[PDB]
């Protein structure tokens, strides 16, 4: 029933070793030359948004000598090459010589507005993909990662939009695993903001906010329960990725193609078990096996990312440049 | 002779009278082959620092299929390939199999510790360059850019570490130009914290920090005075770049090779005038000529960055990837 994560890493190094890991894991769902770029500089004005962060605003330097000015200020860009509308209605029509219309929605469904020339979603088969494996949204958080895992409680969970089926699965699974549930749904920790009470070191000096201490709180738990609000192709949100960011193993119920997005041996796919009891038994055995637990961090410690590298390459953090690149290939205002 | 205040009107007048085509007709940094990469994944642990921000921490996806895990947490990286020390003393010795020792200092002088295997500075001839033209350092700021320039007051300046030569230059120049001086040195606004008194819209809605409103305040002024604390080769700091970020023309006293870093016709180099009175006369004449003033923004509006693109390409924002690539070419721990 270990609590020292670094000791577990060392024991795994002694018994298994990264060389064995690399051989055992030496054996499409993501968007992957400087010949089509018609514009050496592209400007993007974020005209409408609901959540798009200010911390995306920048004059980025992209590949192929492309410059990309992304801003919400019409003074910085008064004649943009493209307008981005995130969950906002684009113009009804586009005449040639008007800026390109870009619509963006990362919620499940790939709901195009029908008034865009380009669509941004989480899916690779749309115009520009933006995955959730990024650091720019919710930037300015607490970055502490605990060196001690909880001895009794193994599972973290937080949900505040209590959906019937998700809550049903959560109740059934959490009845078999000692857990802390900090959200409004199925709370077993008491009040509404107990995460900062148990772990005062996770407080953000700048703030509060629900996300400023999420990673730090998760880092204390060996497992994080991650259940998406919608089961559909390529819809993998921060519920998984933040756990990977916080040295915690996610127990995942979500997109069927999740293994195209995550590193090898990094998550516990709940859909791959015959029963919830078998899942809980596996989790309880992992909580008492430091070597087998550290196998789930060997992807990070040994640098075997598998498909995770490609996933983070097309996240929100790189969205401006790639969007600018596409705008450059289309001629911008001359499309 | 128009003492203009509408910056966009000046932009449109310049567009009609001058145009981007005529502008394009009229007109050291580290640049970069994917085979020397001996490591497909590199980890960097920031072991010592004084100012390096937490929000640089991320698992970056870089060029040539390289992954780069940059963090301050020994839990995220317990066996780093490289240790970074920013203005802190590295280990006295390095044995093979130890992480590479990286020392970093962006202050003028390129002063090393003598105990590093890699040196990061602002200069291109050191191991890895990090210019000041980045957006990540003070990410949490106000992004409003004023559409109105001041009619009477033409120059913004702020300095609070009063250096003799800089203060003499500032006193002589600012006696000839209507100006607002907000720092402790040569204050003419009535005391400290006066910027938020004049421009309440520049408030950052997070705890109030000193840097939250510099760009927004500068956007109200046609010109920003930027005098470096040291005149030396390639030492161009944010005193210039923030003015470029807030649509204000900087009057620059600094590095002799500054024109290798900035866009064409983007700054006023004060050393290129016979006297400070001639400089003040040129600035006063420019403040009443909206077309000639907007020529100084044509670099941004027409997407002609010149050398500015490369400068931003090697700023702090891209430092993790570039450092990781350099470590990968050297073999990391096996050097
Ligand atoms: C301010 O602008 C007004 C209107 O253009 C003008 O009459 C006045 O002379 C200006 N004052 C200064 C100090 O520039």
């Amino acid at each position: 029933p270990f609590t020292d994560i670094i000791s577990a890493f060392k024991k795994w190094d002694s018994q298994v070793g990264c060389a064995r890991f690399r051989e055992k894991y030496r054996n499409g769902s993501l968007q992957e030359k400087c010949d089509g770029l018609k514009m050496e500089h592209v400007s993007v004005l974020v005209k409408g948004w609901t959540w798009i962060p200010d911390n995306l605003d920048n004059l980025y330097s992209c590949r192929c000598g492309l410059s990309c000015l992304w801003t919400k200020s019409s003074v910085l860009v008064d004649k943009p090459d493209a307008l981005l509308f995130e969950t906002t209605t684009p113009p009804l029509q586009r005449r040639s010589g008007d800026p390109l219309r870009v619509y963006m929605d990362l919620e499940a469904g790939r709901k195009r507005s029908g008034l865009e020339d380009m669509f941004i979603s989480y899916h690779a088969k749309d115009d520009v993909q933006s995955t959730y494996a990024g650091a720019l949204f919710h930037n300015g958080r607490n970055y502490q990662v605990s060196s001690y895992k909880n001895n009794d409680t193994l599972v973290y969970w937080s949900s505040s939009r209590c959906l019937p089926q998700r809550n049903r699965l959560a109740k059934n699974l959490l009845s078999l695993l000692p857990h802390h549930s900090f959200g409004k749904c199925l709370n077993n920790v008491g009040g509404p903001d107990m995460a900062l009470s148990l772990y005062p070191e996770c407080n953000n000096d700048a703030s509060p906010r629900w996300w400023d201490h999420l990673h730090c709180a998760m880092s204390h738990y060996k497992f994080v329960l991650a259940i998406e609000n919608t089961v559909t192709e390529s819809y993998v949100t921060e519920k998984l990725f933040y756990a990977l960011d916080s040295v915690s193993v996610p127990i995942y119920f979500g997109a069927p193609n999740v293994w195209d997005f995550v590193p090898p041996h990094s998550i516990i796919d709940g859909t791959k078990f015959k029963s919830l009891e078998a899942l809980a038994s596996y989790v309880k055995d992992l909580a008492n096996d430091p070597v087998a637990y550290a196998e789930y961090h060997a992807w990070r410690r040994c640098g075997v990312l598998g498909n995770y590298g490609k996933t983070r390459a097309v996240s929100l953090d790189t969205l401006p440049c790639r969007l600018c690149e596409a705008v450059s290939r289309r001629g911008g205002r001359n499309a």
